[PDB]
């Protein structure tokens, strides 16, 4: 069960934790991956989640692309969670450093509403270049189901809690 979270709003909770370790302890119904449109999990949260499955997530993802084609920015797909969760919801936030529209961050977070409870990272807040505090605001304004956010970096976590509480 989710332990040590701080409740920010009626439905958004936050913890300073590594999402891979949270997934292995809780084994939630849904873990969110911060993915790209071809589901190539090369680094960031995507690389860490794929490595914790010993590349099983990548083999499954390449088969999903071969049959279905790439996702759209703001879109998602549900695949196995392997040893981390029952399911992995792979969500594509905009890569604003490559000119993708920040408005698509709202569409990205809307995918979370299809699941009652999710363990997730902040979208577009890694190498995708969005300001992480702006990404948390979009999450709060868009997600209506129960989301447990895991923020690895303690300096970032303290910044987020100071601005949202
Ligand atoms: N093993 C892990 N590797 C990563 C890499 C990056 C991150 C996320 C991506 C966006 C914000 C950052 C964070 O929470 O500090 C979390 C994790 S957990």
């Amino acid at each position: 069960s989710f332990s040590g979270y701080l409740k920010l709003t009626d439905n958004v909770y936050i913890k300073n934790a590594d999402i891979v370790e949270e997934a292995k302890k809780v084994k939630p119904t849904v873990v969110v991956n911060a993915a790209n449109v071809y589901l190539k999990h090369g680094g960031g949260v995507a690389g860490a989640l794929n490595k914790a499955t010993n590349n099983a997530m990548q083999v499954e993802s390449d088969d999903y692309i071969a049959t279905n084609g790439p996702l759209k920015v703001g879109g998602s797909c549900v695949l196995s969670g392997h040893n981390l969760a029952k399911h992995c919801l792979h969500v594509v936030g905009p890569n604003v450093n490559k000119g993708e529209d920040i408005q698509l961050l709202k569409s990205a977070y809307e995918n979370f509403n299809q699941h009652e409870v999710l363990l997730a990272p902040l979208l577009s807040a890694g190498i995708f270049g969005a300001d992480p505090i702006h990404s948390l605001r979009v999450c709060v304004d868009t997600v209506r189901t129960n989301v447990y956010l895991a923020v690895f970096d303690k300096n970032l976590y303290d910044k987020l809690v100071s601005s949202f509480l």
